[PDB]
């Protein structure tokens, strides 16, 4: 009674929106009342099969309006649903609805359709869950629109607890994050903030749904604010050209590379991109679209000054928030409160890396069917990050790396990542990776892996001496070793597997 | 461990902003580390007085940072504390303790000694809270700053709910609205997207905290963003004028009589205003205050379109949300959905009067120690507000006045108010007041008393057939008397007893 839910917002904008347009993609087009209507059938056949609180509806699909749909149905019911990754190959897809195991899935057919049966072939008589092909002609019986068609108008009208998870997120071993109606509706007006989002604001939803950065910025803050969420199905820059073009977005999901793509295709053609408002690297665009003004973008935070994780419910600290920052992160946005604390818990000092925990309105409710990490990640009531962190004294943040990656060096641990961001300081250093090596007498000693700029030269001893004045000793590489660049994985991550294999790695706990 | 309280707020700025200035009160300055180390001395000597979860504390004073102190120790304890009105008189100073029966009660000796001394005579034997002096010698062992002193530095660390009040506004029969921590934080972070509010902020408390206005525009949001909150005790044109400029301060709370005395004062002095956001009259200012273009002043919120009540956590629907309105209040921010309902508990149609109807985070506790009222005025899962109004085609909402006024003309309930909204609308009405006269048939008739502009001419029967086409028939008035202006009570309200006296009212039901 006291306490918005996602469902609140759809029956709020039905009456106070009812002539705008809320979702678009492809042909269709839905008013918030018309959305609303859709999502009270959704919810009514959902329920009919048997979906309630705490139940569970997995998305196997590349990004369509189905996904605010369900969110919404399944948040009207006290439900949840994962927005899966479309491209899991069948290992990683059977290992998802296993875990998750889901009442109901929407699967795609389209691009995956091969995968899908060969899961399911797996799952073998474990595949209890109903499927539902959303892209399936729109009588199909096994497919969403028939399903939600035999939905009545009315809406279910239960009174649905905002902690409860509605949209849970697989994050890398991978763990479904859970995001409550609360986390989402805080993650979203505190992004309207940052980037002055009303209900003018048209969205093109650009980025994968499968992770939380398209939610963020902008997809459920548009939804919050009642402007117009329009989908794309893949990134094709013709076609993105056309829709910012015929929707008259103002907002975008677009990367550099693609960015550029446009720009050449656009070129001389006189379509007018005037009103998008480029929040990543507004200079590509070439004066082709305006430069966005918000403080997303004037404090640094669009250009990545800031830290967070799924689940601190996205970018959750920035230099958008209080000012101007010595530290790479800037600082906490409202309803976040962060410490950095030792191995022991306790605090640290300013200018002593610890881990980056949390508390507040956009933690998560932790991973769905982790008890004993969750336990532990939560324990003495902060969320822990597993990101390595430290204050500064102006009381900014520096986010330095994961505490996943670790050497133990006789009795001491030390952080990779410290020594890392610390060798990075250096002004002809554009990267640096940290591995341990074997050391028969205490476990492991300390080496570097660095990629200089191309226009400078340093040697192994200035790197090491550069290290003296602000690490400990005992971090301190023992050697250095220079490459070209880092090893990286296909999906362009740092290989430190590979790493370990050419410089002689190895003796880690 | 995901909800977010205004200790929280604290605690993050203490090491956020650790050299920001929070509070200037006269000579005193607090920076936040200082602030919240008072407020930690001051919980540490309430939990030691006995002072915890659901124990309510009462301020009887003008405005003071102690007040801000007092809201963040209670709140870190889960206790509350109720602003009280300074100029109480003792019968309701009296009726107010005995109502809140308050276990600390901090007061002023300033203006208000002797009423609180009678009231304390008329408590006799029930006088049984600790008193605190507030505006003390600083030893006083009676005292504020002597009690606080007795505390230690420790943060009390517990886990406090926050939709526990922390804030208790009384609201005139007078009944005290109990505000927890989320619902001042909602209202705080929606004002912060109105008004543009952040660190920079510089608010000069020159508002009654009796009241919730203050605190929305713009205490709390400043307190939220971590900007610097500047107290003054009363309001004097001239030492206003001097805080504005020493303090550099972005926003105030002045209305426009006190406008005209500043600048008339300032004329020609030199004084640079500049750096202040008028919001309120700017055309007044005379180009000596920069003209606020944040949404609240550009789209009229903050001369008016739009509507609340303490109880909404203030005004809490604005034009300022979801863009043109054809109704006078605009549409309810985010975390509000409103519904407008009829006398049976169902939804009105478009155009027709009803009860405004609240759920969502903005949305307060209940009053306190009202257990039937609040059964009765939360029903069916709604917040009643008393208040009256429509929906419009558009989906905007009109506020036409409140429930409270009623007349019964045979079978029918008339709702003055919107009779009164109808006479309004004519071009040549200024003002219009209906009453109900005895009718010794069916109890009473319709009458209106209307106040014309002064360069315009209409009579009794232009005025009933103006009605005609929007309200039903049996609401038009049967009479009409015309004057010169309605009579006022000494607080400036409309004076319907002196109506009802001069105009021949009765037969009320």
């Amino acid at each position: 009674a006291q306490h918005t839910t996602i469902g609140d917002v759809l029956r709020e904008h039905r009456r106070s929106h009812p002539g705008r347009t809320a979702l678009v993609d492809g042909p269709v087009r839905l008013t918030w009342p018309e959305l609303d209507d859709r999502v009270n059938r959704l919810a009514g056949s959902l329920a009919a099969s048997g979906i309630g609180r705490g139940d569970r509806i997995m998305w196997l699909g590349q990004n369509s309006f189905r996904v605010y749909e369900l969110i919404a149905a399944a948040g009207k019911l006290g439900a949840m649903v994962c927005v899966g990754y479309w491209r899991w190959a069948p290992p990683e897809m059977e290992f998802a609805l296993r875990d998750f195991d889901p009442h109901l899935v929407v699967w795609q057919h389209q691009e995956i359709h091969e995968t899908v049966a060969r899961t399911r072939e797996a799952l073998g008589s474990d595949d209890t869950a109903r499927w539902l092909r959303h892209d399936s002609a729109p009588q199909d019986p096994d497919g969403y629109e028939a399903f939600l068609a035999a939905g009545g108008l009315a809406d279910p009208d239960l009174d649905i607890d905002p902690d409860s998870p509605v949209l849970v997120l697989y994050t890398a071993r991978q763990c479904g994050s859970l995001l409550s109606h609360t986390n989402l509706i805080a993650m979203a007006t505190a992004a309207a903030w940052l980037g002055d989002i009303d209900h003018t604001t048209a969205f093109l939803n650009s980025g994968p749904m499968f992770h939380i950065g398209n939610h963020q910025f902008w997809g459920m803050p548009t939804l919050l604010m009642a402007g117009k969420n329009v989908i794309v199905r893949r990134v094709v820059a013709e076609e993105v050209r056309d829709l910012l073009v015929a929707e008259e977005c103002t907002h975008a999901f677009l990367m550099p590379p693609t960015v550029a793509e446009i720009v050449r295709l656009n070129r001389d053609t006189g379509h007018d991109l005037s009103r998008l408002r480029a929040t990543v690297a507004p200079h590509l665009w070439e004066g082709m679209a305006t430069t966005d003004t918000s403080r997303f973008t004037r404090s640094g935070a669009a250009a990545g000054r800031g830290y967070g994780q799924t689940e601190l419910s996205g970018f959750a600290v920035t230099a958008a928030y209080g000012g101007p920052a010595a530290g790479n992160a800037g600082r906490p946005g409202p309803g976040l409160t962060v410490r950095v604390l030792d191995t022991a818990g306790r605090e640290c000092a300013v200018g002593e890396a610890g881990e980056i925990c949390a508390r507040g309105t956009v933690v998560h409710r932790g991973y769905w069917n982790r008890d004993e990490v969750n336990a532990h990640r939560f324990r003495s009531g902060w969320w822990h990050t597993t990101d390595l962190g430290r204050r500064e004294p102006d009381g900014s943040l520096t986010f330095l790396g994961t505490t996943t990656r670790m050497l133990k060096s006789a009795a001491e641990n030390i952080f990779p990542a410290e020594v890392e961001n610390c060798i990075e300081q250096h002004p002809a250093v554009r990267e640096a990776a940290v591995i341990g090596v074997p050391n028969t007498r205490w476990a492991q000693d300390v080496k570097a892996v660095v990629v200089l700029e191309p226009d400078a030269g340093v040697s192994e001893q200035e790197i090491i001496d550069h290290c003296r004045p602000r690490i400990a000793s005992y971090k301190k590489p023992k050697s250095v070793a220079f490459a070209a660049a880092l090893p990286r994985t296909v999906s362009g991550a740092r290989d430190y597997d590979a790493l370990d294999k050419e410089y002689g790695g190895g003796g880690y706990p």
